[PDB]
């Protein structure tokens, strides 16, 4: 043989569907299933869309978490879209992952993402201006500066022209941007990143498997948030932590649990999502060179559709969970008030009922109504404009500085049923 650099990973034939998987081999409530590669996972969701578009599963038991009741899995696009856009029926309270909430977890994790309106929107409005397209556009210079420096450093730091895309670009770019928006000093950004890596890596032995470590990390980032907030209470800065401590909701300042939970939500979401879009995007360019070539020869013209196709392809957030407030029926399956419902974005984003040629990675795809940022409505990804900009700038800086950058090993995949994570991705360039 194939054209390119000698140690590049194998290419793939674009558009090839994965074989469907016998349904007896599918166990969404076992971590072992999440350790299977993406082709088996993709074929398994294909089987569910065909044979059992709504299906019930026991909740995975990770050490120290309470599985509680199982969940109804929505794997079709139209059902995920519907559930997302009916929050009075599909509530975000008490939690948006499959496990049960506890008071101990809610101290750090009881943010607006696990609330319904009106309180959810009152909290979101504290920070929403900072994430609008017009305001995010004004930090293009900061995104460029850090991406350009990171790519240059890949070259300066690696005489052998081998690097890990995750630790050297995809991780540190979004980290810098969200932490600077929050007002966190640079010296602490890597400490924040280690904390969010553990929070959203729990169950993968390379990150953490001891619940005691998970709770110490949670306590430590909560304490960090509280201390920074205290500083900003006394001396304002033009940052989001200051906005949080200065705001009032229903006539009351936020409590220290509310501040900590809001801070944690923003840095976790900012640090544990875009990096995977970027890394899966480089993996895809490596597998599908004709797509790299077409984007590189018209970068600005294709960027809007290319970024969105990277998000559809990667589906960095695998699912979100809701809880029914009333009985419903979908596709002949009667679900009860109080039951958990899981929305599988990874599956919606391959649904043949909504996408022409879903197994084709097409950077010109238009339209592209993917649910990688969710189905829309009240909780639609706050960071979506920021993420799109982070992705577009990262790829532009790769294109300009090291246009033939390519993966040289298959990814080390995060063991997670929530985050489509890549821990490392070795790359090279000429
Ligand atoms: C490609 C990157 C990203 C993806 C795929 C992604 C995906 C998602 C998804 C699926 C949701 C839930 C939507 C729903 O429930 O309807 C969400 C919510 C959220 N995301 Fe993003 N996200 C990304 C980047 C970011 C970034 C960079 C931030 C920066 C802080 C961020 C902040 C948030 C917040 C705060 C929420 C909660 C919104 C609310 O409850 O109103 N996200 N994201
Ligand atoms: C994930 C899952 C688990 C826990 C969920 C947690 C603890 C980490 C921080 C999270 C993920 C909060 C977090 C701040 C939300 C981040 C949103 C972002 C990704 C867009 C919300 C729920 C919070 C573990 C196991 O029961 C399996 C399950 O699957
Ligand atoms: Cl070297
Ligand atoms: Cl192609
Ligand atoms: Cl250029
Ligand atoms: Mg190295
Ligand atoms: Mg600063």
């Amino acid at each position: 043989h194939h054209m390119g650099l000698n140690t590049a990973i194998a290419t793939r034939v674009n558009g090839t569907p994965p074989p469907e998987v016998p349904i007896a081999d599918i166990e969404l409530g076992s971590l072992d299933f999440w350790a299977l590669d993406d082709d088996v996972r993709d074929g398994a969701f294909a089987t569910l869309r065909r044979e059992a578009p709504i299906s019930f599963w026991p909740t995975i038991e990770l050490p120290g978490f309470v599985a509680g009741n199982g969940h109804w899995a929505l794997t079709k696009y139209d059902d995920v879209f519907y559930a997302s856009r009916h929050p009075d029926i599909f509530s975000s309270y008490p939690n948006i992952t499959i496990n049960d909430q506890t008071p101990e977890l809610a101290e750090y994790f009881g943010s607006m993402i696990v609330l319904d309106d009106p309180r959810h929107q009152r909290l979101r409005s504290i920070v929403s201006r900072a994430f609008t397209p017009k305001v995010v556009a004004r930090i293009e210079a900061a995104v460029r500066d850090r991406a350009h420096r990171l790519v240059s450093s890949m070259i300066a730091n690696n005489p052998d022209r081998q690097a890990d895309l995750v630790s050297e670009l995809a991780g540190p770019l979004p980290l810098q941007i969200i932490c600077d928006m929050m007002g966190i000093p640079k010296a602490d950004h890597q400490r924040i990143f280690h904390w969010t890596n553990v929070i959203l890596g729990f169950g993968d032995p390379d990150l953490a498997t001891d619940f005691d470590e998970f709770m110490q990390v949670s306590a430590d980032i909560g304490a960090y948030a509280t201390a920074l907030a205290e500083d900003r209470r006394v001396n304002h800065h033009d940052d989001l932590t200051s906005s949080l401590v200065e705001a009032e909701v229903d006539g009351e300042r936020l409590s220290s649990r509310e501040i900590a939970s809001f801070f944690i939500l923003l840095v976790v979401a900012g640090n544990e999502t875009t990096r995977n879009a970027i890394t899966h995007g480089v993996l895809a360019l490596s597998r599908y060179p004709e797509q790299r070539d077409r984007w590189w020869s018209d970068f600005d013209g294709l960027a809007p559709t290319a970024v969105e196709e990277i998000v559809r392809w990667a589906s960095p957030v695998v699912y979100m969970r809701r809880t029914l407030t009333q009985d419903i029926e979908l596709r002949g399956t009667k679900m009860a008030a109080g039951d958990k419902v899981s929305l599988w974005y990874c599956s919606a984003n391959r649904d043949e009922s909504k996408f022409a040629d879903p197994w084709t990675f097409d950077l010109a795809r238009n339209p592209n109504p993917h649910l990688g940022f969710g189905g829309g409505g009240a909780h639609f990804c706050l960071g979506a404009n920021l993420a799109r900009r982070e992705i577009r700038v990262a790829f532009d800086e790769l294109r300009r500085q090291m246009p033939d950058v390519v993966a040289t090993e298959e990814p080390a995949r995060l063991l997670s049923q929530f985050i489509h994570g890549i821990k490392t991705l070795p790359v090279t360039w000429s």
